[PDB]
């Protein structure tokens, strides 16, 4: 089996979309525009 998990690292800054976790108010701003589009799945009219 498995099990050990050791991957914290209490970073200040995360993604309001996942959760990650960054070191900069850069990296995970860019990390963002990721999320906010994705493939074209799901026709959301309005
Ligand atoms: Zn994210």
């Amino acid at each position: 089996g498995s099990s050990g998990s050791s991957g914290t690292g209490e970073k200040p800054f995360k993604c309001v979309e996942c959760g990650k976790g960054f070191s900069r108010r850069s990296a995970l701003n860019v990390h963002h525009k990721l999320h906010t589009g994705e493939k074209p799945s799901g026709p959301s009219s309005g």
